């Protein structure tokens, strides 16, 4: 698929830097014709077929097609796509309240109500994605953004579809590996992956929301991954003593090694706590 090859600077003005990783940088921007503001994600292209630097065209096209399919209040919205020799530039919905990661760092520990208020929005967004057989594969606090961080109950959107895949055969067996603290045992063990991997990541995020602590984190990436594969976590009394037993039940049913026995997204919405790298 070919994207718009006009110079993005003829149509947008860029400003503050919003985010960035290994091969992408995100800048706030404003569309000249409308005055509307967006987030421009500049993704570095591969320079040669066999290179390891940059993102492959196949990977870029897959993220773009996924983004084009989705429209839901709890997921980011793609506006348009440009490209040049060096980058593909995705013009995305601007989510200006920052990462849930930074919100959690800056603020005092969360109440169980504040935690579920964020969690319910994540579950609604993942329910939408899983309904379309889209596995995100990289759910974590850095990939959840707030619309406005100063309201008591901030609204959120899931972002960064760079590892997302359509799962039309129940599972995918590709080069797919996210951030060690959040990946499921099947990712760690290089086994076929499905929607279940997202549900594990949800359990990890829930544990962090309630406690401020990461359940599998070790002193090195290998220790984290070893802990994930062995399901080596526990609910520390110091962190969980006033957390309800039903909250712990929820996490327990997600942090399950066998993907077949793990709660699905529909199970998670019916659960009594909720129901109304080298």
């Amino acid at each position: 698929t070919v994207f718009r090859q006009e110079n993005v600077d003829d149509y947008y003005d860029t400003g503050e830097e919003l985010g960035s990783g290994k091969f992408a940088v995100v800048k706030k921007c404003r569309e000249k014709s409308t005055g509307l503001q967006y987030a421009a994600k500049f993704i570095k292209k591969r320079r040669t077929k066999s290179s390891r630097r940059g993102v492959s065209r196949e990977d870029i096209e897959r993220e773009v097609s996924i983004l084009k399919e989705i429209q839901h209040p709890n997921v980011i919205t793609l506006h348009e796509v440009y490209e040049n020799k060096t980058d593909v530039i995705l013009i995305l919905e601007l989510v200006a309240g920052g990462e849930l990661f930074d919100f959690l760092a800056e603020k005092e520990s969360l109440t169980e109500e504040e935690a579920t208020e964020f969690l319910k929005q994540i579950l609604n967004g993942v329910y939408y994605l899983h309904s379309l057989q889209i596995a995100h594969f990289d759910l974590k606090p850095e990939n959840i953004m707030l619309l406005d961080r100063n309201v008591p109950k901030p609204r959120i959107k899931i972002i960064d579809f760079g590892l997302a895949h359509k799962i039309d055969f129940g599972n995918e067996f590709k080069n797919i590996f996210g951030t060690p603290e959040f990946v499921a045992p099947e990712i760690v063990n290089y086994e076929p992956l499905g929607l279940e991997a997202d549900m594990w990541s949800i359990g990890v995020i829930t544990y962090i929301l309630l406690s401020g602590a990461s359940p599998f984190l070790g002193d090195t990436k290998q220790e984290t991954l070893a802990n994930v594969s062995a399901v080596n976590y526990e609910f520390e009394d110091e962190y969980f003593s006033n957390t309800s037993a039903l909250a712990k039940d929820f996490i327990r049913r997600l942090l399950v090694k066998d993907p077949k026995k793990r709660m699905t997204i529909q199970d998670s919405l019916q659960h009594p706590w909720i129901k109304p790298q080298f």
